[PDB]
């Protein structure tokens, strides 16, 4: 009536199931020279047998309780799929044998039992192929471990339900894990089925959202040959990425793991999915120098309060409704049962003496899914049983009949299901028939007692919280590759420090770059800069281009000690001129003072008080008003002083008011008219220039027109030359204590100071070019004050005042 | 047993058939006392009807010929799938009904026929679901239009064969088309099934190798609701990529196309796969402002001779074995068979424009023809087997009257036949067939206003990589117009003055051009690193290419240097005239009155003084700048020391002593010029620090103390002579010589004082222009004062009486 090896028991209501008792089929090649024969399944799976026992224990538990489904019993027909689509299709063609006869009008035993619900398959290709056929007859299929997203399409899979979350949240969780430890450079490996490809595509979308670069991406399989495995290992070994993300199962990853262990490749960081993070085919001590320190996902554990004793009650003779117990007994103890080199089995053997994954578990993660997968169908049937007329889920509020139940009525009550389990948590299904739950994050260690691999919990993924606040990882429990508390470095290129930029594009992806220094006018202080940023105006870049600092303004100042030293030599001149004026005003109507002109000497001593005070326009910060008055002050004061010297000597002044006060006004007026035309045609101005150096701003003054500056100096030098020539011709003539000799000396000192000044102006730098124009004024101003006046002051004031000051003297 | 309407004919060997007579099914989802019923198909498909008629015509043509399978007949049973997996599984269960009883031991009618082979489905999900159920019983399945790569796995699909190539070459061809027209910013759209998804993953894998950046990737479906369509359209119209690559079919693309038409989105470039490049659902003229100008692939054509005449003979009452003809006659003429009027039987098939009779090429109908003939040649190879040469265990043949499905599968695995067009047909180890592609482009007809597909190229799968694609650019209208090739790059290419230089958290295809700073350049049209311009060169103005620098010095061939050279040669040629008059007119009282031998040592020092100015003209070198200053120093101290001991007033009374006072005064400067050059020598120096455009060649003088000593000693010896000669200006002796000595020593100081501003006021190339005139003025002033008045008296008219020993004494 189907497959030979089966577990079945009769009752009023039949359920079906499909479990992996073997890992696969025998690898043989069909040459088709003869009739094809049925294939054999090779490797025994003990986890699958425990999952099968979960169904039987749940069904018997419901059969023993009068709270759930009174006066009604359950049966089962359970087969083996061997992780192959063909054997699953052979079993599910037996599930639909009665339903298909009525649809094909084939009209032969007529005693075929009916299946109203199936606890579905493990893999996601097997489940799709089963659901394709079960959807024709609306038979519900409650899978416990199929987690592909493609089964959430309710246009194609009308009657599919599951008790496991799908793989969108796990891909997003791996993206959060990679983003958490600050990595960019990864690689991906997938199985070539319906479980690997959507997980890798969702992870690729999530990683491309968060700027994570993928180096290599490969597909592997259980039946891939040797050349493909060698090519994948060459792809892995040619890469600098340490972090590798795997969506695969155990049987699909075991060839690649064995090949990587054979070449002994150490130092990779494996990120595991739910299928192989707890797999005993890969969690072996022999491989721990390759796969140590693996970080992986797990489901949430469950409590079945009587299950281990039921596992221990197994026996190959007392299990008459289980056809799978005999081979479990043979593979567990390595012997042979006599059919009613391997020795003969006896019934007196102990389950606890052999370490197999049948009772070596510490948690229940998929067996709890099988437990709820039976209890959901049981509460759907109970919801059918307890209905009151007029309040059903049908047209007129009518109710289905518990004596005559059809599969689509159970499907309709499974679409509206809300029941509380043994822990007090509520179980419902979505509009896509899904169920949601948390994840655990575990890490592979090495036991110090027996050397096996221990899965220690390091964190959780809480699916109910807001986006960005879901992952929790404790870093103090992670051992990277079984040791090495340092977090490993797994991004492409090392970061550029301050004063550099990411700079050069290469043709590689964005994660790989270089480091280039900034120019000499800009600043950059950040890790991984893409450009260099310009300083604001009147700022210049700091050394190493980390920050930007201010700029220094250079001018002659009032408070620096050189300016303080130059102010006192211009104050001393004023208080020496105001002493000569004091002696001249107090000691008037005396022969020396009255012998020459008294009124011209007052106008000469006022012009000297203007010549000393005209040097203070060259000290300080230049502005507009102190550069439009800087040159006319010197010009007018010196032409007034030189005119008063020239017109006073009286030898060729009156013999060739007064006629001598009118030769001063014209000579100063011809300079005033120049200084008015200059300021009303082309005025001087200030300037803040930055062109000599990039770190010093100089404050200088533009003089405007140079012709009006040439006239200003040429007229003064012309008048001093006329005075020098007219005073040189009277040096021997003694009159007023040999005055023309001292006038000649003063006009010589004026030209000596000018000729000494004209080298020094064109050879100095800023803040020192306004330092020569003060000493050039404060040398001529004492040279025109000493020679004319100090000899007469000595005769008037000191001891020659007894006899030398008289009208008899100062005549020869 | 099975579906209601079918096309069925009895024979000795029965073949199956699965064709899409309809496009899809309706939507009904509720379970309120349903006992849910059969789903209805909606839209009629005439192209699928033509494919079904191709299979029927091939079977009838095989049965008419005595040269292929004699004394035997072929039958058929053909169903409809409506592009649905469930509707195909209902028929496939009817196909395997006899074999299924034996496996389950279900045991009854016994009249169930046995199907030998199935002509497979169109879609790549429907074919997978059929192949899963058909591989149990080893019934072969030959598909005419499924092209997914997932069907090439022979561990899972043990009995599946194809007559259409898979989609590796199509995705590689799309990558070659994109690389040919030089784009790097595209987008992708794929159908959400077993057709679109591996093809778009293969295209992504090929496009990462060729440096093509993808902007967006989205998935569509036939039964998508409204919100997904609005989201996909909003993804499309935020992108700057004009090139969109679609890998889907007609019914899955139609809702998105309708939504893009209603929002009037224009300007995009569509790249079509084989499925919708000839689809009439998308190629409506009302959509031409959106999808006009599409570039797509197409298969290779075929020839079936009497096929149109077979198509023109369909009739609802003369087709007794084809139960699909009644709905065809209703849908073609919009009438009703016994508000739609009542049909008569006499309507004309050529009066209605449908895709049934208007095709102009056969592509998939030839695939159905080749499928049926492949099965027939496998049966003929079974039939003509010689005993002892079989393909079975002991070399034994099969039996044609008791044939089974696995025997036909074994023979189809070893099939090699020739078709009506003269080629060879065989399947490889994955049951795959290899073929070329044609590349077509959508135009608008100027007569009917419809859409015309014009061949612009071919893709050749038998050539070496990089030599497969052929495209004729002269035949492409890029949107129904616009012969210019469009632009799809993320950023425009940089120029030679700039560099490709930013990173934004954006893909490598997107950048911006940063201009090179003053001093750098590039010289390529896409440069990832701006280059520093080489040494002694500088950027021009736009940093697109840089030019050399200008070296600044006073030169021999510039006219100013020529003028200085002439003014220095005139002094030598005037000194050699005074020396000629002094040598010819010797033992005469003017020449003999002073020291004659000491006046020959002064006209040599003047010849050295004029020639010492030629070290300041030209390019500075190491030897010129090491002899530039000592030559001036020794020549001027010799020329001043020969004047100092010549006046004779305080020289011999305060060739015995004059030469021994010349020698010490020149030796005291020779020792300085030896210590300076053997302790701290001067050197040449090229400097670029003043300006970035001009290099200056100047000279470092080394120590400044040994430079100050020369000038100080020279001015000291010129001041002592001035003081000693000023005190004798009135004394008349040898024609008032001390007055002229005073004038010469005054002119020397005037030239020095005039020189000292101009050295510190000039720039480069003019600072060596003042040091020549300052030497050529002192050298003329130390000659004109001394050696002209005497020459005038000796040579010209005062030679009669003034030159005598009675004169030149007072
Ligand atoms: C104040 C002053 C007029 C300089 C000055 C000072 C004191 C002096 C004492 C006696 C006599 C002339 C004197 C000139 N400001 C002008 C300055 O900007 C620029 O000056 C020059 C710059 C170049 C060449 C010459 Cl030829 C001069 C002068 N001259
Ligand atoms: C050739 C020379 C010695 C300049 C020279 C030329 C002709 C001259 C004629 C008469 C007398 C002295 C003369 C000096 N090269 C020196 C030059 O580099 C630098 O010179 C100076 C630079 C700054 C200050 C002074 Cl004080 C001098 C001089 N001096
Ligand atoms: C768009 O970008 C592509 C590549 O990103 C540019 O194609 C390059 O053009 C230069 C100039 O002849 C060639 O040297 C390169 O070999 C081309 N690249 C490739 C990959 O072939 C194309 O020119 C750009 N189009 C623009 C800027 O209009
Ligand atoms: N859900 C996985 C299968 C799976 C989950 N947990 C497992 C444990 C063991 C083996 C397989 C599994 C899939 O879709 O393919
Ligand atoms: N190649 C398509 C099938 C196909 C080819 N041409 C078509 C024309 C119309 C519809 C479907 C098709 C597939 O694999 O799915
Ligand atoms: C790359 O690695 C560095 C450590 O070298 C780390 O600080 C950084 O966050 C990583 N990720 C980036 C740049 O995205
Ligand atoms: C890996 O690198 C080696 C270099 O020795 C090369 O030969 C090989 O083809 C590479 N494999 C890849 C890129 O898959
Ligand atoms: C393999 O790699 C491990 C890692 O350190 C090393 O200890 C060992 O020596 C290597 N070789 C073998 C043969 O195990
Ligand atoms: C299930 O029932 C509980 C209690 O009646 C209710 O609080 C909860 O919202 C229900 N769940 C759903 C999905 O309706
Ligand atoms: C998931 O985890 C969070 C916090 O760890 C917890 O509050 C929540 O109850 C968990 N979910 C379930 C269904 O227990
Ligand atoms: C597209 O543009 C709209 C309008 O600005 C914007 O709201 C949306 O976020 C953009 N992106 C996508 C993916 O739709
Ligand atoms: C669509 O837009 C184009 C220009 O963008 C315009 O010519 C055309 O008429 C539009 N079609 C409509 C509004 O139907
Ligand atoms: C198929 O038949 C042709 C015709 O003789 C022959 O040339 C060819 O070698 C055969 N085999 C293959 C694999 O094409
Ligand atoms: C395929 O394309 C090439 C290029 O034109 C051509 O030579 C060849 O004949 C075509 N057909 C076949 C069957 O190879
Ligand atoms: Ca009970
Ligand atoms: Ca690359
Ligand atoms: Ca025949
Ligand atoms: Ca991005």
């Amino acid at each position: 009536y189907g497959p030979d090896q089966r577990a079945q028991k009769k009752g009023d209501i039949i359920l079906g199931g499909l479990f992996p008792i073997h890992f696969g089929v025998a690898a043989k090649d069909q040459d088709l020279k003869s009739r094809p024969e049925s294939v054999e399944c090779i490797r025994y799976n003990f986890r699958g047998f425990r999952w099968l026992q979960a169904m039987i224990f749940a069904i018997e538990e419901i059969n023993s309780s009068p709270a759930l489904l009174p006066n009604l019993t359950l049966g089962y027909r359970i087969f083996d799929t061997c992780n192959t689509v063909s054997k699953a299709l052979e079993a599910t063609l037996s599930f639909v044998a009665q339903n298909k006869i009525d649809s094909l009008n084939l009209d032969c035993s007529e005693h075929i039992p009916s299946t109203i619900a199936v606890v579905g398959a493990t893999g996601s290709g097997v489940s799709t192929a089963v659901a394709n056929l079960l959807g024709l007859f609306y038979i519900p299929q409650v899978s416990y471990a199929s987690s592909s997203r493609l089964l959430s399409n309710k246009n194609q899979f009308k009657s599919f339900l599951r008790t496991i979350p799908n793989d969108e949240h796990q891909a997003t969780a791996m993206a959060d894990i990679i983003e958490y430890f600050r990595w960019n450079w990864v690689g991906t490996i997938a199985a070539d089925d319906d479980y690997g490809r959507p997980g890798i595509e969702k992870f690729r979308e999530e990683a491309e959202e968060r700027d994570i670069c993928i180096d290599f991406s490969e597909l592997i399989s259980q039946y891939s040959d040797e050349e493909e495995i060698q090519h994948v290992v060459e792809v892995i070994q040619n890469s600098t990425a340490k972090v590798i993300v795997v969506f695969s199962s155990g049987p699909d990853l075991e060839p690649l793991i064995k090949e990587i262990v054979r070449r002994n490749i150490t130092g990779k960081i494996w990120l595991a999915s739910e299928a192989w993070a707890s797999s005993s085919l890969i969690a072996m001590p022999q491989y721990f120098h390759v796969v140590g320190g693996t970080i992986g996902f797990a489901l949430k554990a469950g409590q079945i309060p009587g299950f281990r004793e039921f596992l221990k009650k197994v026996h190959p003779r007392k299990s008459v409704h289980n056809g799978f117990a005999k081979e479990f007994w043979e593979e567990t103890f390595n012997c042979h049962l006599q059919e009613g080199f391997r020795p003969l089995c006896t019934g007196d053997e102990n389950i606890s003496s052999v370490e197999t994954p049948y009772i070596d578990y510490t948690h229940l993660r998929i067996s709890y899914n099988v437990y709820l997968a039976v209890y959901s169908i049981a509460h759907a049937l109970q919801d059918i049983y307890t209905c009151l007329p007029g309040r059903g889920l049908f047209t007129n509020g009518s109710c289905a009949d518990i004596k005559k139940v059809e599969a689509w009525q159970v499907l309709k009550h499974l679409r509206h299901l809300n029941f509380t389990n043994n822990m007090g948590e509520q179980v419902t299904f979505d509009e896509c028939g899904d169920l949601v739950g948390n994840y655990s994050i575990i890490n592979w260690h090495l036991s110090p007692e027996d050397g096996s691999i221990v899965f220690k919990e390091v964190g959780y993924y809480n699916v109910y919280a807001k986006k960005g606040e879901r992952l929790f990882i404790n870093e103090e429990k992670i051992l990277w590759s079984g040791f090495s508390r340092e977090v490993p470095f797994s991004n492409c290129s090392r970061d550029c420090l301050a004063g550099t930029r990411k700079g050069i594009i290469e043709g590689e992806p964005t994660c790989c770059f270089e480091c280039v220094e900034c120019p000499d006018g800009e600043y950059s202080d950040e890790t991984d800069a893409s450009a260099c940023n310009k300083c604001p105006d009147d700022f210049w870049s700091n050394e190493n281009h980390t920050s930007c600092i201010a700029k220094e303004i250079e001018f002659l100042s009032w408070t620096e000690p050189f300016g303080i030293a130059l102010t006192l030599f211009a104050v001393l001149g004023i208080f020496l001129t105001a002493f000569v004026l004091g002696v001249f005003i107090k000691f008037r109507n005396t022969p020396i003072v009255k012998a020459t002109n008294r009124e011209l000497s007052y106008l000469l001593l006022f012009s000297l008080l203007c010549c000393f005070s005209s040097s203070l326009f060259f000290i300080g910060e230049p502005q507009d008003w102190t550069c439009r008055l800087r040159q006319p002050a010197f010009g007018i004061s010196f032409v007034l002083c030189i005119s008063c010297i020239l017109v006073k000597t009286n030898r060729v002044l009156l013999v060739f008011l007064n006629l001598q006060f009118l030769l001063v006004f014209l000579c100063t007026f011809m300079q005033i008219v120049i200084c008015v035309i200059w300021l009303y045609t082309a005025p001087p101005s200030s300037y803040r220039n930055q062109e000599l150096e990039d770190e010093i701003i100089f404050i200088t003054c533009h003089e405007g027109s140079l012709m009006a500056l040439g006239f200003l100096i040429g007229y003064t030098c012309l008048l001093a030359a006329i005075c020098f020539f007219f005073a040189f011709k009277s040096r021997k003539l003694p009159e007023n204590f040999n005055e023309a000799k001292f006038i000649t000396f003063s006009m010589l000192i004026f030209f000596i100071v000018w000729i000494s000044f004209i080298p020094a102006y064109a050879s100095t730098y800023g803040k020192f070019v306004s330092a020569v124009e003060v000493i050039a004024i404060l040398a001529a101003s004492f040279g025109l004050l000493a020679c004319i006046f100090f000899n007469k002051i000595y005769i008037i004031l000191f001891k020659p005042s007894r006899n030398t000051i008289e009208e008899v003297r100062c005549s020869t």
